[PDB]
């Protein structure tokens, strides 16, 4: 899996388009799918699925450690 480094370069750009600059909301999750595409794990390849399975504090947004956990999954 990526390093901690390269995944916040990552995380902070898609989580910057919108809102909080600290978190990626369901539509900038949107963009994330999209770009990671064909890798996504069955379970988790829809918006819906995805979110589900990487927001772990049900806060509806996706915060740097949940997304360091989702590319974890994704990678073995
Ligand atoms: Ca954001
Ligand atoms: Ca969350």
């Amino acid at each position: 899996m990526k390093s901690p480094e390269e995944i916040k370069g990552a995380f902070e750009v898609f989580a910057a388009k919108e809102g909080d600059p600290n978190q990626i909301s369901k539509e900038e999750l949107k963009l994330v799918m999209q770009t990671l595409g064909p890798s996504l794990l069955k379970g988790m390849s829809t918006l819906d699925e995805m979110i589900e399975e990487v927001d772990k504090n049900g806060d509806g947004e996706v915060s740097f450690e949940e997304f360091l956990v989702m590319m974890k999954k994704i990678s073995q």
